[PDB]
């Protein structure tokens, strides 16, 4: 994403965090990491491990609703679009 989720700056660097495989800034994305080393900015889930990626090394996916879950593969995000949105309905 380009806006960070959780504090809406230019994400600068993809801060991409596990097993969430979400992303965000990885500037504020190691700052919660230092917070709590276990909670997503906005999904609060067990952050395993944050990494740092490009603006171009995930997929972003956009069907419905706020459905953000990148991927690393366009084969991983397009399995995400039929494992979770199968054509919406
Ligand atoms: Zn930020
Ligand atoms: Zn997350
Ligand atoms: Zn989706």
């Amino acid at each position: 994403v380009h806006f960070c989720d959780k504090c809406g700056l230019p994400i600068k660097v993809y801060g991409r965090m596990i097993p969430c495989k979400h992303v965000f800034c990885y500037d504020c994305a190691i700052l919660h990491e230092k917070k709590g080393d276990k909670m997503c900015p906005g999904c609060s889930d067990p952050v395993q491990r944050i990494e740092q990626c490009t603006r171009g090394s995930l997929f972003m996916c956009s069907i419905v609703q706020g459905c953000k879950r990148t991927y690393l593969s366009q084969r991983d995000l397009q399995a995400h679009i039929n494992h979770r949105h199968m054509r919406a309905g």
